[PDB]
Parts: C-alpha cells; sequence; structure tokens
C-alpha cells in the first residue's frame, strides 16, 4: 500500500537492485576469504545466475555471495533497494545460506514475513536465491528475449559473471557480462560515453561529472585509477582487481573530499587486514599521487568552464588547499581566482594580474572587505587606482587567510593597501616637491598628535595614497587592519569571549591626511590662527571618526560621535 | 618528551604505582566486559584481581593483574607509542609478562629505546593477564618494602573496584588491601566531603576540587545510583555501570548537548547486563535515566550558593544555560530561573529574572531589554533614554545567543519581554501628559509629513513623535515582528561567514520607523525652517545626515559609507566656510 504503480516512473529497476545486491554479497564473501581460508568451502565459484520459469510463474536471482543468517534475514530484509522487488512481484521468497548458520527461507507479501527452516536442507552451499512470484501485469519479465537485454543494461559495471538460463539450436548458462573493469582498460579504448555511464553507477543517478581523469601510476607504486570532479559540492579501493573498501575516509586530503573514483593497485597486500592496509607505507605514496593527478585534472579544464563553473563550486576548496597543502601550494596558487579592480565582475588569476603589472611594480596589491562595494570604494585604493595599478579585492572570510599562507607568487610579495608599504616612486626633483608640502603641513601634524587626537592616533602623516578622500586610518605591517578586526573581533565575540588585551589588536593607527583636499587646506590655514579653537578641534575629531568607518574599523563610541555631528548640524542651520 | 620526563615528575615519583593499578583495573574492566557475551571468556583464569609481590633479593617489583592481557601485535603498539612510561621514574629496566586469550605468553623488555618481544620460556603462567616487573633503580630502591607498598596501595588505589592484594608476611599469604564497594553505592550521609572531591580527581585529573557535586539514588520507573559533577572550568564523560559492572564511557547521548560538561557515574541494576553495546544504547530505559540525570543536574546547579553561582558558575557555563532554554522544553521554567544578565540596575553586577521582576513598577508588565554587541553600545543607545529616566530597568543582552534565548522564552512569571529597539514600549500617562503629547503631535505634523513625503521619501515607514527619547534627536524603530539592528548584524555575519549571500532577504532590507524628539533643539529648529521654506536644500541635506547618523545610533548598518562620508563633508564645509 505504498509505491507499486508510481515509481512506475522507473518501471524495471528491481533487477538493477537485485543484481547490485548480489554483487555486494559477492564482494563481501570475497573480502572475508582474504583472511579466512575456509570461507569459500560451500562454493568454488562467484556468480549471479538468473533463471526464467514460465510454468510456475517464477523468477530467480541466484547468487553465491555471502548469504544471510536467520538473524540477518529478519532485520536486513525489510524497508529502490531490496523492497523494489515488490514493484513487479507480490511475494518475495528469499532462500539463504551463510557459513556460520544453517539454511533458512524468508517469505513476505510486502506486509507480513515468515522465517522458516528449509525442509530441503543445504541446497545452496553458500549464497542466496531471490525468487519473485510475478504479478499478472508485470509478467512480461518471464520472457527470455527481454530479460537478456535487461541484465545487459543494469550490469555494465558489475565485475562478477552474470549468467542467464538460455539455449541454442541445448539449455545452458550464457555470459551477458564482461568482468574486465573499466579502469583496467587502455585509456583510449574507453569512450567518453562509458566514463559518464560509469560515474552514474556509483554516485546513484543524477547528471554527468564536471571532469574526469583515468591514469596508470608509475614509479615506486603502480596503480590504475579514474577520478572524478562532480558538478556540485568517496574513493573505492581495489587490490589486484579485488574490492577492499570505500570507508578509508582519508584517501584524499579534506580539501579534495569532493573527488570520486576508483583506485586499483597490484603493489599493495591482498591477504592482510583492513587496519594493516590502511597504515601501509605504499598507500601514502598512492595518496600523494592522487592529489597531483587530481590537480592535473582541475588544470585540464577549459578557461571559461573553469571560472564560470568549476571555480563557482569549488573555489573555497582551492583556497583551503593553498593553506593546508604545503607540497602543492604553488600549483594551488595558480588555480586561485579573485575579483580585481581590472573589471567590475570578472574574476582574475594571479598570473593574469602579474602579466598586467607595471615594469617597476614589485607588489601584488589587495584590498580586503565584506563585499565588492566596500573594498572598491575604500580610500586606500584611490591613488593606486588613479596611477593604473590593479588591486585584488578579497570579499570572503577565508581569502585573507589564503593570501596569508602565500608568502609570494612568482617572485612578487602581496601588499595589503590598508597597511603601510604601498610604494609610490618619484625622481630626484619630484622628491623635494613632496618634502616641502610635508613640512608645510607639519604644524597640523603635531597639533593632531598632541591635542586634537592626543591619545587616539599613533601619529599623523601626509598621505600619498588618497585622491578624493580627505583622510584614512592605516595599520602597521604587524598589526590588524579593518577587515581583520572584523574577522577576529566577530569570532572573539561569537566564539572567543573577551579579546581586547592584545598588543597589535586594538592599537592606535596611522592617521594619514590629504594635502590637496579643502578640509585639510582649511584646517591647516585655520590651525595657525588660533589652536585653542574648539571648532576645528570638533572638525578634526568628526573627520577622524568618519575616516574610521571609512577605513573599516568600528567606532569606539556612537553617542559621542552622534553628539558631535548634531552640534555641526546646529551651525549649518543657524547660519 | 624523551629522557626529560624524570625531572618534570621528580616531585611526584611515588605515583608510578597508581598508574600501574589504573591500567590493571582498565584491563580487568575489558575482560569482564567481554565475558558478558562470551561464556568461556574466563576459562584461562577464573578470578579478577590485582596482585603485588615484593622481591627485594632480585631487585624486582611485580604487579600481576588478571585482565584482558596483550597479544604479540598489541605489545608492539600499546607499549612505546603520566602513562605507562611512568614506570621509568623508579625503574631503569621494565619487563612485562603477559597472556591474552587469542595469543601465547610473551615477555616484553625495554629501557626506553629499542624493544624486543620474545615468547616466554616458562610458558602460559597466569592463564590470563599481565605482570609488570620493575627493575627498581638504586636511588628509589625502597618500594621493595613489606609496608611501603602496603601504605601506597591504601592511599592511591582508592576507588579501584577490583581486589588488590599484596604478598604480605605473618607464613606468607595474600592480604586484602582495599574495599571493593563503590563510592556511589554507599549511603549519602556516610560519604565524606573529601572522599567526593578525591573521587572527582581520580577519573578526570585536573588536580582541583569540582565546582559542585550531587550524590543521589533514583526510585521509581528505573533504579540507579549516581554521582554527578560540575567541573571548575569549561573544558576547552559519563561512565555507565550495569550492576556494578563497567560497560562504557562512549555513550554521547547520556546528556543533552547543553549539559555536555557534566561528568559522572551512573550505576543501574535495571539495565540488561549480558547484551551488546549497540543494543544497550538504544534501550528504552536509558531515555528514562537521561531525563532523571538532567533534572538532578539542574537540582545541583540550583543548589550552588548565590554569590558563587554568579561569580563562578555563570561565567563558565552561562552560555549552556542559554542554549538549554532554547532546547529543553520540559525544563524551560527551571532553566529560565537560572539565567543571569547584565542590566541598568548596576554597572557590572548580573541579575536573575526573579530579581528584575521584584524591582518592576506596580503597573509595568513587560520585561524590557536592549540587545547589542557590547554593554557600552546597549546602554548608550537612544532606546533606553526615557525608560531609564522614568526608572524602568532595562536588561542588557550582549552575547549573540541572548536574543534567541529570550525569543524562545515567551513569558516569565506572567510578564512578556519587550525589545526597546522595537514597536511596543508603553508609559503610564497622567491625563495632563497625554493631552500635552496630543498638542505636540499636531504641531509637529508638518515636519513628519515633510520627512515621509519628500525629505526622506522611500527611506522610512512613517515619521512619528517619539515617547522614548530624551537626549537624542531621533532614532530608527523596527516593527513588532521585524529585525532589530542587532538581528540584522547577527544575520549579516551568519550570511557572510557561513551563508552564501542573503542580500535579497525577507525582512532585512526593510524601512524602519523614524521617531523624532520634539523637545530637541535641532528638531524644534527643523520644524521652524520647514514651515517657512519647505524647498530649502540646507534642511533637506540636514534631514538626510541626521537620519543616516540615526541609523548608526540605532544599531543598523549604513548602506554606503562613501556617500555618507561625502555628505558629512558637504556639511562640514557649510558648517565652517569651505
Ligand atoms: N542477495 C543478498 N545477499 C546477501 N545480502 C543481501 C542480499 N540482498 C539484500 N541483502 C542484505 O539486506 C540489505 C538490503 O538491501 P538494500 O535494500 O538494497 O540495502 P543496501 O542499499 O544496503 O544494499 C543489504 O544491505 C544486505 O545487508
Ligand atoms: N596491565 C595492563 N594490562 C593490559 N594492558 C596494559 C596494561 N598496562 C598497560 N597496558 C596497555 O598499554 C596501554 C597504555 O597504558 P597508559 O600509558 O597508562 O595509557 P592509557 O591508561 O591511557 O591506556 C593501555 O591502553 C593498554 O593497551
Ligand atoms: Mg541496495
Ligand atoms: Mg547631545
Ligand atoms: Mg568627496
Amino acid at each position: 500500500k505504498l509505491i507499486i504503480n508510481s515509481l512506475y516512473k522507473n518501471k524495471e529497476i528491481f533487477l538493477r537492485e537485485l543484481i547490485s545486491n548480489a554483487s555486494d554479497a559477492l564482494d563481501k564473501i570475497r573480502l572475508i576469504s582474504l583472511t579466512d581460508e575456509n570461507a569459500l568451502a560451500g562454493n568454488e565459484e562467484l556468480t549471479v545466475k538468473i533463471k526464467c520459469d514460465k510454468e510456475k510463474n517464477l523468477l530467480h536471482v541466484t547468487d553465491t555471495g555471502v548469504g544471510m543468517t536467520r538473524e540477518e534475514l529478519v532485520k536486513n530484509l525489510g524497508t529502490v533497494g531490496f523492497y523494489s522487488a515488490f514493484l513487479v512481484a507480490d511475494k518475495v521468497i528469499v532462500t539463504s545460506k551463510h557459513n556460520n548458520d544453517t539454511q533458512h527461507i524468508w517469505e513476505s507479501d510486502s506486509n507480513e514475513f515468515s522465517v522458516i527452516a528449509d525442509p530441503r536442507g543445504n541446497t545452496l552451499g553458500r549464497g542466496t536465491t531471490i525468487t519473485l512470484v510475478l504479478k499478472e501485469e508485470a509478467s512480461d519479465y518471464l520472457e527470455l528475449d527481454t530479460i537478456k537485454n535487461l541484465v545487459k543494461k543494469y550490469s555494465q559495471f558489475i565485475n562478477f559473471p552474470i549468467y542467464v538460463w538460455s539455449s541454442k539450436t541445448v539449455w545452458d548458462w550464457e555470459l551477458m557480462n564482461d568482468i574486465k573493469p573499466i579502469w583496467q582498460r587502455p585509456s583510449k579504448e574507453v569512450e567518453d560515453d562509458e566514463y559518464k555511464a560509469f560515474y552514474k553507477s556509483f554516485s546513484k543517478e543524477s547528471d554527468d561529472p564536471m571532469a574526469y581523469i583515468h591514469f596508470t601510476a608509475e614509479g615506486e607504486v603502480t596503480f590504475k585509477s579514474i577520478l572524478f570532479v562532480p558538478t556540485s559540492a568517496y574513493i573505492k579501493l581495489y587490490v589486484r582487481r579485488v574490492f577492499i573498501t570505500d570507508d578509508f575516509h582519508d584517501m584524499m586530503p579534506k580539501y579534495l573530499n569532493f573527488v570520486k573514483g576508483v583506485v586499483d593497485s597490484d603493489d599493495l597486500p591482498l591477504n592482510v587486514s583492513r587496519e594493516t592496509l590502511q597504515q601501509h607505507k605504499l598507500l601514502k605514496v598512492i595518496r600523494k599521487k592522487l592529489v597531483r593527478k587530481t590537480l592535473d585534472m582541475i588544470k585540464k579544464i577549459a578557461d571559461e568552464k573553469y571560472n564560470d563553473t568549476f571555480w563557482k563550486e569549488f573555489g573555497t576548496n582551492i583556497k583551503l588547499g593553498v593553506i593546508e597543502d604545503h607540497s602543492n601550494r604553488t600549483r594551488l596558487a595558480k588555480l586561485l581566482r579573485f575579483q580585481s579592480s581590472h573589471h567590475p565582475s570578472d574574476i582574475t588569476s594571479l598570473d593574469q594580474y602579474v602579466e598586467r603589472m607595471k615594469e617597476k611594480q614589485d607588489k601584488i596589491y589587495f584590498m580586503a572587505g565584506s563585499s565588492r562595494k566596500e573594498a572598491e570604494s575604500s580610500p586606500f585604493v584611490e591613488r593606486l587606482l588613479k596611477k593604473g595599478y590593479e588591486v585584488i579585492y578579497l570579499t570572503e572570510p577565508v581569502d585573507e587567510y589564503c593570501i596569508q599562507a602565500l608568502p609570494e607568487f612568482d617572485g612578487k610579495r602581496f601588499q595589503n593597501v590598508a597597511k603601510e608599504g604601498v610604494k609610490f616612486d618619484e625622481s630626484e626633483k619630484t622628491k623635494e616637491s613632496r618634502e616641502a608640502i610635508e613640512k608645510e603641513f607639519e604644524p597640523l601634524l603635531n597639533w593632531m598628535k598632541d591635542k586634537a587626537l592626543k591619545d587616539k592616533i599613533e601619529k599623523a602623516v601626509v598621505s600619498q595614497r588618497l585622491t578624493e578622500s580627505p583622510c584614512a586610518l592605516v595599520a602597521s605591517q604587524y598589526g590588524w587592519s579593518g577587515n581583520m578586526e572584523r574577522i577576529m573581533k566577530a569570532q572573539a565575540y561569537q566564539t572567543g569571549k573577551d579579546i581586547s588585551t592584545n598588543y597589535y589588536a586594538s592599537q592606535k593607527k596611522t592617521f594619514e591626511i590629504n594635502p590637496r583636499h579643502p578640509l585639510i587646506k582649511d584646517m591647516l590655514r585655520r590651525v595657525k590662527e588660533d589652536e585653542d579653537d574648539k571648532t576645528v578641534s570638533d572638525l578634526a575629531v568628526v573627520l577622524f571618526e568618519t575616516a574610521t568607518l571609512r577605513s573599516g574599523y568600528l567606532l569606539p563610541d556612537t553617542k559621542a560621535y552622534g553628539d558631535r555631528i548634531e552640534r555641526m548640524l546646529r551651525l549649518s542651520l543657524n547660519i
């Protein structure tokens, strides 16, 4: 009283599940036999045998796999999968024999079951026979002509012999299956169609993979493998073509946990324990080779699909990789993509930035923020942008960490535009021009440092990075910037709890002023005229607090800042 | 670790014995656990004991247990790579004789460096178990005394639930050293305070008293004895026994996640003994035991002295009590009574909800709160201005969980909660004041309509005369079921650090209620110049800046700091003479 006639949509999937289950039973007895010599005592062979029965209206799926004990026949046989057998039959008869127990039978009509002993005894040796009593409607599955194609379809990647009872012109078993694994075949003998059809066989339906790679590893260890990149955000391990496990969760590093595939080695031990084989020295050589072939796979993807598709899905993985993977860092560095001032939305690689650098530019400039808009509208990038330097914009929380794990790219050091180190060159006769303006505005500097912003600024200097903005707060090289304040301060608030007593944390920054900006020109002209004035003092403080938000730091006191604004607003209105 | 582990523990070198008894007990727990599903698991050696022999003559100290033992492969993994290396504090050479049920008897020898495992020439001596033999070093060769071990076992192996015997003298025969009866099985009244504390230290280290403990016995649906503890610090857990037999410490569902810091013992005589681990964890009686553990933990937490509760417990585990209010529906009332928050009543002191209620006005029915990233932000907010003046108390919520905590508690002792940053704040009003406000609202209508229809058109829901401001000119009030600045902040950070951009949200980018203060000089002046000339740009420009600043003051994010900086600039030029 559930499915039966709705999923149905996938009308003949019952066989796929019974063939799949039989293969799983076959894999399991084989796996045990590698440690237990007397495991294959009941049956020499490892097969799946399907028998058509017209007269009695029956269909048998017989496997010589592990089998099931009475206790297992109760739990395992219940509620695609085993139950899908009821999409074509109204009664399932499961005859099973296991090594540790005698032979039993199981019969359910989708509602109630019964686990009797077999009055015939041990007729299987070891394994199971799934007898389906077909419905009058789905009785077409008794036909030998149709059932042959039905197994040829759902067992293209089953690596155990599948036989069906047929005849010629003499009844006998016929192989419908080729058990030569797909990963063991010559690279170009395998069509692209087959690679995609293999991907859907173990990832349980869905669409094609984004990319794949099939290779024979050479050198210290030799193995065959087909790895896959999925479309949206499990490595099977075989030894000498014998399935071992898919539960070795550390086959790939955490940052590549999305890769799917098979590994098949002739150089690893077969008759050893699963624990033993997990710590084996050669396996680690396989793991390091999987990473490199995976990065080779990722690099083989075409430029547009790489940016618009791969990167959108796994970009955070490459960033986590850069930090976590020391050996493959340089390779991971080239796979990174970030938005830059070059274009309003296109993402750029680090190489592309490099090729665009000016002849005498030694630094890769970056601005970090919570969004594209705040990063690009920052005062810090004003003159760099005007002079034609490109600035990388980092908008994600991991970006900062990512670049920090990268001490250089292609000989160039990264420079945060919110910190000191932004280089602006000049000639001899150009150096004096600045130095004159620098000493002209020096009274305004000392006044800000010893009165207007006495213990609120580390120092005041004449900026060379601003064009439109009057001023900005710049942090020390070993200090925390605006964005890093957030990243750390909103994690010290979320998880940390009280983190203020730190040297380069909440420390005074360098207050830079724009000499060409009217509010600095007036402030200078007016500071040499009174100094005791609270008006310009209120101007210096309001400008400093505005510059703070502008620079990306929090305000120490919103009430004090508010009180100052409203006092100016009084002036602007009264006269 | 290497050879600099001896100097770090030169103080505590007598502890080597504790470490050998602890392991023997661990070995005995393991073999006894196997025997619950395996009938013939004790066929090699029937008893479960700890035997210690003094052999002065050969310079050897023997510690013979009858536990699980070690196989060939287990000797080359477990031994080598506090602990077992503790034996080297008193012995230069250490040899272990051992016998496991699956293997034959082997001898492991080492000094610290290389190791070698040989098949014992004598053969299967112990049936099962291990003998740790110490070649006691000269400068510590005094433990081979017929009374020194006698005294150490008695003071150290307290709480070991297996019989420990030393090869004494009187005729040489084994003399019992300890009492096998567990501390949790003894009647509450009889157990000493020191004994409870020493018990806490035995299974969790940390060498300091626990913050609190509870020793109870459960009657009714299920019976079990238990001792539960509150540690002193938040670490940055519960041993189950069935009929005095250790089963596991791997059940991570004994306590709900919010009480994960609780450590202790549960000894049940009702649970199935001769069954598997899988079977026992899913067992229906456990859910009954769990509910009892939570109620008893809460009893203990409630029993802590008022001063100690706020000063020590609340600082360590207040977040857990907050998550509890959200997750534990059947205990909500008990937990809500345990909450502590900062409030206006005092600069730093925290307060319970009962204490707040008692301080409420005779006709106040709402518990008012202000949420924010810090106390400074919350107390200097515009929203508490009037309430504070008129003597209402405002709870201050500064941790991100606090809002979800209050938002999960619909009422406390009949009083609903109200966020001052939202619509819903009330003030009892004398007939004189009520009418005075009515005249203020009609007088200020021209300023309210100008703001809503042109000056701030499309920025605000409506412009109204406030009842909550005092010193502040204006503020942004969110709707009854909308997001406060604090919720906007928490959601934006969760949509950035974890989420994948919630720009086009549900109610994050929504207009707020702009409340203006009629008694504020700047607003008074703003009314005068608007009626005189509505199309004056200087007042329109001012309106924007006042609003934008009000947005920072109201705890909201400003939508364009660049444009706002530039408007503040224009204002500064006009304010001065640029
Ligand atoms: N032919 C079989 N031989 C042995 N065991 C089987 C067989 N068919 C089913 N089982 C057991 O019962 C379970 C039922 O299969 P199914 O419903 O497909 O679940 P699964 O996805 O794990 O295979 C299997 O996991 C297996 O434990
Ligand atoms: N008496 C013993 N009987 C059996 N195994 C032991 C014994 N002593 C030590 N071992 C083995 O050595 C391991 C390490 O002991 P120790 O260093 O104290 O670590 P731990 O107490 O945390 O297990 C034990 O876990 C066990 O595998
Ligand atoms: Mg299945
Ligand atoms: Mg004021
Ligand atoms: Mg400007």
